[PDB]
């Protein structure tokens, strides 16, 4: 009810009806409408139509350019303070500190980011009343997996951002179909705005909304709400992907008894007509989505994408970990990606994809820093700065964070089951960064204890995904450690709860490093596709073939195990060296982290793992 007319946003409905929407949506839509105050309400449907008015409304708006060499492809260019997902403003709220990080022994914790309520709800009312002013507000009804699969979630995002629609769609199955499937469920609440109310108080850059002082994104587990602000830009937008599929599942997991995972899944077929399905966690820019899509320089070997950077697992009723994509596209990096190193990649972002922050040809092409493609005579480039482009410039013409937002329907090897409600079942998990030295190419786990140390001890090197720069190894075990939706000791306990089930198949775990050098700084492998005849050995070990040696890091190849041939350049020696002093230095390491940041609730069972790994090392 209501005593004048400022509670019922029917007249500001510009698609759909508040009416058709189930209970609490219409409450959750409403109650931030009133909160926001956006002139219209958009219920988005997820068509074909909706989503060529909404890009034709973006290319009228300056948002989007269309890039006329290729099929439905559009650029976008950012602010270049708003280009990438921001750590640091990435917070969770629980009554308790330690439910969401374990309380660290002498520092800071690395492994999360607390704000208690109380100080959430003053950022919260300093940021989002009247922020929707002037604009739409879009809702975005998407399913994280496929409609009905037993391991999908539903979620609504709120988002005065067109952008977002139009990436939410790629990335999630979003329409009405959705709200039809949820009926009067359970959903997860996700409200974003880019945090600038119109009349504008702060001219934009490249037609690119968003305030990069106020940026917060918010996670409030024990409410099922996503909120975030001032950021328009990948991770801090599309709310479903990190801050839904990774952060807020991963309690849901904890809570329901599977595993929400940074992990690519990819299904890869033998000689002899053997599949198998294997994840791998790597960190951002440790390729993840070429393993996915690579293509295999072994004679008799396909492998095929399931996804390239979330995984959803839950051990079945027979006891297999099965595994499912809960995402409808990818998001990868761009540059980097050329016909040679990832040719699937560039078999699927020809047509109906979005491009943010890279270069733009003059004949209406994408470019990008390793592309490893020679452009015709007279076609010019202009950078993500919106700039004319020169290769004799320091400026790369595309930004490091340059994205292509892809569906994944289009990849030509995407798994016949990559949208299966079963999952496919895991055999294998694969852990990996960045390690310039010490760690050799592969080494197997000695037991599943041993494998959740070897994902709690994972290190790389710094990269271009986060805010982090320089040249420094840091921690990130399982790959999740901008992904804990709690506790990292209650995470590495659940992990080692899994030995417990029974009739659990427990897959293999793996550790692999495809990124050591030598004393100049050259790759000793050169990796990309050449990495299926490590995968090879990975199939083989999981069938039970006797092509293992003992070490004190766990099992490595024996020799002639790798097939090699093809190459024989390769330095074997210094790419499987197994140095004492070297992993003297990374046991303490380890130690000293693991003492610190998770301190009170670190499982024995890993302690154990920690002081056995000493002693063996010890014995070289
Ligand atoms: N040397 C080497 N580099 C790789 C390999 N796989 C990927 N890369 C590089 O790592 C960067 C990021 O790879 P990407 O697949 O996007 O990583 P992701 O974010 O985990 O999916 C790219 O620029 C690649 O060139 C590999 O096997 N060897
Ligand atoms: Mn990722
Ligand atoms: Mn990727
Ligand atoms: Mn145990």
């Amino acid at each position: 009810p209501q005593l004048h007319n400022g509670l019922d946003f029917s007249a500001k409905v510009i698609q759909g009806s508040l009416d058709s929407l189930p209970q609490e949506v219409r409450k959750f839509v409403e109650g931030n409408a009133q909160l926001c105050q956006p002139e219209y309400i958009h219920i988005c449907d997820g068509s074909e139509e909706e989503y060529g008015r909404l890009l034709a409304h973006m290319q009228e708006e300056g948002v989007i350019r269309k890039l006329k060499k290729y099929d439905n492809c559009w650029l976008a260019l950012t602010d270049p303070r708003d280009v990438a997902r921001i750590e640091s403003k990435t917070v969770i709220i629980t009554q308790e500190q330690r439910d969401t990080v374990p309380i660290p022994k002498s520092g800071q914790s690395q492994l999360g980011r607390w704000m208690s309520e109380e100080d959430f709800e003053k950022a919260f009312n300093a940021r989002f009343p009247g922020c929707m002013k002037g604009r739409t507000m879009y809702v975005i009804p998407f399913s994280m997996g496929p409609l009905g699969s037993p391991l999908a979630k539903i979620g609504i995002e709120l988002t005065d951002s067109p952008y977002v629609v139009a990436s939410m769609r790629i990335m999630t199955r979003m329409g009405t179909s959705v709200l039809e499937a949820l009926g009067d469920g359970e959903f997860i609440k996700c409200l974003h705005s880019v945090g600038c109310p119109l009349p504008l108080k702060k001219p934009l850059v490249n037609n690119w909304a968003c305030n990069p002082e106020l940026t917060l994104i918010a996670h409030l587990p024990d409410r099922r709400e996503i909120i975030s602000f001032g950021s328009g830009y990948g991770g801090n937008s599309l709310l479903g992907k990190k801050c839904f599929a990774l952060r807020i599942a991963s309690r849901l997991a904890k809570e329901e008894g599977w595993l929400a995972e940074h992990m690519l899944i990819l299904g890869i077929t033998n000689p002899e007509g053997k599949k198998k399905y294997l994840a791998a966690a790597f960190p951002s820019a440790c390729g993840k989505t070429n393993l996915a899509m690579m293509n295999p320089t072994l004679p008799g070997w396909k492998v095929e994408c399931v996804g390239d950077d979330i995984a959803w697992m839950k051990f079945d009723a027979q006891g297999n970990l099965r595994a499912i994509n809960p995402e409808n596209g990818f998001f990868g990096v761009a540059p980097g990606t050329s016909v040679k190193t990832n040719p699937n990649a560039i078999k699927t972002i020809q047509k109906n994809t979005i491009f943010t922050n890279v270069a733009e040809t003059s004949d209406g092409g994408v470019y990008w820093e390793g592309i490893d493609e020679p452009l015709a005579p007279g076609v010019t480039i202009t950078s993500w700065k919106n700039k004319e482009w020169r290769p004799q410039d320091e400026e790369p013409c595309a930004h490091p964070n340059s994205r292509f937002c892809t569906p994944a329907s289009q990849c030509p090897i995407i798994d016949p089951a990559w949208e299966s409600p079963e999952g496919v079942p895991i055999e294998g998990i694969i852990f990996g960064g960045r390690r310039p030295a010490g760690v050799p190419l592969v080494y197997e786990a000695l037991s599943w204890q041993h494998g959740v140390f070897v994902g709690a001890a994972m290190r790389s090197e710094a990269t271009a995904a986060a805010e982090h720069k320089g040249k420094v190894i840091m921690h990130d075990p399982f790959a999740m450690r901008p992904f804990f939706g709690y506790n990292f000791g209650k995470y590495l306990a659940h992990w080692l709860s899994m030995a417990h089930r029974p009739a659990a198949k427990l897959p293999k775990i793996f550790h692999v490093n495809w990124f050591r050098k030598d004393k100049n700084g050259k790759f000793l492998w050169p990796g990309f596709g050449e990495n299926s005849r490590v995968l090879e050995w990975m199939f083989g070990r999981i069938e039970g073939e006797d092509s293992a040696k003992l070490t004190p890091i766990g099992y490595v190849p024996k020799e002639d195990a790798l097939n090699l041939k093809g190459l024989g350049d390769v330095n074997v020696e210094e790419l499987f060296g197994i140095s004492k002093e070297f992993w003297e230095k990374e046991v303490e390491e380890i130690d000293k982290y693991l003492e610190d940041q998770v301190n009170a609730d670190l499982p024995y069972e890993i302690e154990r793992e920690l002081r056995a790994l000493k002693q063996r090392i010890s014995q070289m």
